[PDB]
């Protein structure tokens, strides 16, 4: 039922899932999102990398949590923040991704959220486009890592998602720069860390939570781009 993934809490309220890609040609790569406990719901930040692995985070929510889970936003059209998306449709789960990310869905060979997320000149989402996100506060930092990267804090916890944005403080590279933002990338992730100027930990997309070094080192490195 949710053997295969590895759940972590990160605080009170908060959970992280980590799934790992089974396929010819990869390692096994970790895939890492967020589970948060809002009052009497949950709220969830990306899939897994599957169908089956994602239907396995609403199985340890069932067994662990037994609230209700609310909705989905994913981050970012890629496989492993997008790969369970129709898993979610499936229990009847509301989901929100970035307009673009919506729009780059099927080039990438998956299916969209239902739900298109805009954004204020300011970066920070339309309350419109995402109604009751509660202490889910989402915010677009530009183009970075991708086009459609978004960012999200957990207000009441001191946590921040950067998503594929930000790379481990002990980082040697910026990793796949082929949907980079040469000239943006930089102040993308210093206007992330600007965004959640509170947060004390980052979580990673694939590596371990972080801290705000991971910023730092992240923009440095990006300096170098331009």
């Amino acid at each position: 039922r949710f053997g295969d993934l590895v759940f972590r809490q990160l605080a009170p309220n908060v959970w992280q899932h980590t799934s790992y890609l089974d396929m010819p040609g990869f390692g096994a790569v970790a895939s890492n999102g967020l589970i948060v406990r809002d009052g009497g719901r949950v709220l969830v930040v990306d899939t897994a990398w599957t169908d089956d692995q994602t239907a396995q985070i609403l199985n340890w929510i069932k067994q662990e949590i037994n609230l209700p889970v609310a909705l989905a936003v994913v981050t970012h059209a890629h496989q492993d923040k997008m790969g369970g998306m129709d898993a979610l449709h499936a229990a009847g789960i509301a989901t929100y991704a970035n307009a673009l990310s919506n729009q780059l869905a099927p080039q990438e060979g998956m299916v969209a959220a239902q739900h298109s997320l805009t954004f204020a000149a300011n970066g920070w989402v339309e309350p419109a486009t995402a109604p009751n996100f509660g202490p889910l506060k989402v915010f677009y930092p530009g183009p970075g890592h991708t086009s459609d990267n978004i960012t999200v804090g957990i207000d009441g916890t001191d946590i921040a998602f950067g998503g594929c944005l930000i790379k481990d403080s002990k980082a040697k590279s910026l990793g796949n720069l082929g949907d980079a933002d040469t000239e943006h990338y930089a102040a993308s992730a210093r206007a992330f860390g600007a965004a959640f100027p509170k947060a004390s930990m980052i979580v990673m997309s694939h590596s371990a939570p972080d801290s705000r070094a991971a910023i730092t080192h992240t923009a440095r490195m990006a300096d170098k781009l331009r």
